[PDB]
């Protein structure tokens, strides 16, 4: 197994590791070894989750610069508008679908938390203008060294536009200086893609361990409200993939049933790794090999959509907010519905392509809309039972995130006439 | 539409923006729209301030490394000693002007502000040696993140000197590596200059918004002895321009009237944007096109003196601390005034080149007169009105700061015989 | 005269610094002047510690990147991986011998300059696995900012390996971008080596000031424990040679006495010239003649060996970290005695060629093990002494470095059957 392992195709490796981890977790729960797997196996899962975070800031700083500097600034404006309007519209529709399914399945209806009416009057703090300001970084190095991906995306796009303006300057000193800066960033982006492709070789172990621990420990609590919220979130993600992307691809002229069988390379790799930004190379190659989108369009829309376009995270937050609110004996309202429609999206735009950041930004959206939790509050008792099925729904959440990443680049490229129609026919 | 506005020559549209903002603020104070302006108009000003602060660490680090690495070791040492003794001399003389002006105006006396002086009487020096040690960055990346300007200036200078020493090695691998590092930093500085060009093209709207909000809210509040502060600060500035610069220019030979005629471009573009590191391009342009100064002088002095040389911040700090100390009813003795001078100089250096930074650094000199910034105390009740007038105070501050940086560059140039004397002839 | 100051050997200069520091401190403490040396003198020796901490993080990141880019599974053949595994293994065992002998001699036991029993008593030590998977950084820029050494050594090694894997790609843009990124990091490492040269030139004054303040405020017996640290390091080096190689050499089937009775020509000149890189010519000469190793592999094992295989420096760090940890008061624990091993080995993988590499690679280990070097704490006072006797430890640790390189060459030659066994008869 010295190289039979490392040579095996990484997709089938992860897809095998997932099922082995599932069966092994169920068996370790059976034989009663929950603590055993929590002590001896989970450290490798945590190592994987920590490996998938050194590949978020370098790969979003050095890939946006190279993507935005490799486009004419006018085409960059046009493509960026066409793709950001799509990201926002689809995240909005995702939250809408999440709220619909959360109302339909009646998520968390019989939780029996003993909390009749905790708190709902603080539903509307969602500072909008302050966030649209916070996109701009008061200090770019602070936004890098603190973990905020949206300010560093803004600064990286600005730097890319500046470099592509420099590379057309009369002097030769500034021309070569800007070319060298762009080459530094190109080298960094490529080195990060290579490190990600190397971490993926360890992924068939660090996802084995993660799902082994999840199955072992929380394989029994998915019976009532938890099974209902899992069913709700996954039916919502299915509804999204079947309605939103399919309508958007049919109204433009892209066979959805073909787009899916083309994206099945990245859908899976994001489904099991649970990191829409650690599966970025597979997306940036499945959007160029199969779908044929030009290197100009995807190389900027995908490194941006990998972090700011999270339809699945929007949907998961929209469903779990309704869950935790029905868990405190007082559902949302119409006003609270639209408050979520905005706050969940303004949180999706922020959360990074990290395994299990949806839970953190979910706690954030709760601390926004009324349900403020203290370390002993009933809202906290309700939200704490979500981090159990965290992974079991994070998988589908990330799958929909990446599928949406792909069906936006395809739309933009089909509009811009940069879609190789020779690839879209059999 | 836009391209018409985008070509209207800036520095002649930003002034129109500022005057429209003054008119709008007065009209809003008339109709009592302070809240409407603060909620609709101010966010553009906040965005402009954040865009200005975004370009303070990268532009300083990059332009300073390039400047220090492009001159010489020895010529850099000489220019550095001359320009540092110049900045210290002018800051000291400016604080002396500030103190004598605050005394001559009887500022903050008839205000009969609270006399709660029971804990803020014991004055203490600023621990000078501790600051001179703080100049050395304990961790250069931590000093880039936390947004400290003097440690990053020190690291940039030492790195530039080291790169110049490297570029002379007999080897070739290390010479080419040094050239590549320096070209990275050159490209970064040039990209930051383009970004500042774009921000300053946006600056009409931002200036309109900021000064409109101010002249709406504080358009009626500056009637009483608070106008004494404006008179004092503006008199100190107007005379330090015509007593310190108009003498230091006649001792060395530069005709000061021609100096003003030539520096107008960088004067009325920093009087309205209130940022020294946001007029660094509109200063490095004038000190190369109209002043006629060698590139290897103003390419280091101006990025250096952008932050450490703040004569108007020093004068403003002196006058304002005198105002507060008179507001609580505690005068300053002649001996204590020297402590105030030294702390105002020390707070001029380590102040950011951003709008409204001296007011934030006003506490650093308020501590050295023994005063304390505890809430509810009269000290805060005067600091509030100071923060109110901060807008116009900072406009004047930055204008005289940039004029001082220009005059210091010109002095170092003429004493180095690099000042191209063919531009100073009628 | 300052040229004579810069011309005296940097290491033998710090020893006179330490000796005059001890003498001047004893005098000023016996004649009632402790305040004088603490207020006037001491800030020199504090600026020195600030200058040492300024250089750790850049010389860790930028040097590890180039180092790991010279040691890569993508440019290491069969002979390469053998010698690199041997180098890392023997450096690990050398740090372990250093820690063992430091525990045996009980170095720095009676220094007593520790403040008390504990400032953050028991420090809540994380589990061993929680500090084994705390090597991978969740954010590489945050680990640069917060000044963590292992989460940036790991990221730098990963980036370097990826960069080597790039420069062998069939493309041209990617290969060129990787070459440019490596040029950037090479230039940064060289600039840091220049700054380290300058700081170590300043180090006599800094060490003199630090030790003078120490001896003035409290008698700490600088002569006793240091006379024990030198003895402990030399016993560790003798043990390192005897055990670590005489075991390995006899395991791989080579007479150890027949190896030592030949390498004596290189050990002596490595002892005297104290520059392993400068001793490389005669090292290759002896490995050619006496060891009978063919040119094909000591043309590669010795050059690489004299720059990444620092067994003597590894043992020096292993012992002086124990000395510092036992001096400032709280002994060193397993969860830390393994971090010391990891950081010592993974920095030897990128050892700088400069007089003063042990000093930096010890400030780094004291920063990574959790004994932060800092301006004033007993860590700086117990680290200045080791920086003092650096010039006594160097003459032996260089001998151990060169003998380790020779033993590695002979071992790798035996495991591949290229021994001129006609040189090993009687
Ligand atoms: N980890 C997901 C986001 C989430 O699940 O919150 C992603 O990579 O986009
Ligand atoms: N506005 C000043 C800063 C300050 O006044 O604090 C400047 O020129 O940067």
């Amino acid at each position: 197994l010295l190289r039979r392992y490392l040579d095996y195709p990484v997709l089938w490796k992860i897809l095998w590791g997932l099922v082995l981890g599932a069966v092994f977790g169920l068996i370790a729960g059976h034989f009663g070894y929950a603590g055993a797997v929590k002590t001896y196996i989970k450290p490798f899962g945590d190592l994987f989750v920590r490996l998938l975070k050194m590949l978020v800031m370098p790969i979003v700083l050095a890939s946006l610069v190279v993507g935005a500097a490799s486009i004419s600034p006018a085409r960059l404006g046009r493509v960026g508008v066409k793709i950001v309007v799509y990201y926002l519209a689809t995240s909005a529709m995702a939250v809408f679908f999440g709220l619909i399914v959360g109302r339909l399945f009646n998520v968390g209806a019989n939780v029996n938390l003993g909390s009749g009416t905790g708190k709902a009057i603080e539903a509307q703090p969602p500072s909008l203008v302050q966030t649209l300001l916070n996109i701009v970084p008061t200090n770019p190095f602070a936004s890098l060294a603190k973990g905020e991906v949206l300010p560093v995306i803004f600064f990286a796009i600005i730097l890319g536009i500046a470099i592509t303006y420099l590379m057309n300057r009369n002097e030769e000193r500034v021309r070569k200086s800007a070319e060298t800066l762009l080459r530094v960033f190109d080298g960094l982006a490529e080195a990060m893609y290579l490190i990600v492709g190397g971490v993926m070789q360890y992924a068939p172990i660090g996802v084995f361990a993660l799902i082994a621990y999840v199955m072992a420990e929380q394989g029994v609590r998915v019976v009532g409200p938890l099974a209902k919220v899992v069913g709700a979130v996954y039916t919502g993600l299915f509804l999204q993939i079947v309605i939103t992307y399919f309508i958007l691809l049919k109204v433009f002229g892209i066979d959805p049933i073909k787009f899916i069988r083309k994206a099945k390379d990245a859908m899976i790799t994001a489904f099991v790794t649970r990191s829409s930004s650690g599966t970025l190379p597979v997306t940036m190659r499945v959007a160029e090999e199969e779908m044929g989108v030009d290197k100009g369009i995807f190389s900027f829309t995908l490194p941006l959509g990998a972090t700011i376009n999270m339809d699945g995270t929007a949907l998961y937050q929209g469903v779990t907010v309704l869950f935790v609110a029905n868990a405190i004996g007082h559902p949302l309202t119409l006003g609270q519905q639209l408050v979520v429609v905005l706050t969940a999206v303004l949180a999706s735009i922020g959360t990074a392509g990290v395994p299990g950041a949806g839970a953190i930004m979910l706690a954030m959206v709760l601390q926004s809309v009324g349900l403020d939790l203290t370390p002993g509050s009933p809202v906290a008792l309700a939200y704490a039972m979500i981090l159990g099925i965290d992974a079991i729904l994070d998988m589908g959440r990330t799958m929909v995130n990446v599928t949406g990443d792909l069906a936006g680049t395809v739309i933009v490229a089909k509009t811009e006439k940069e879609l190789d129609e020779s690839k879209w026919i059999s």
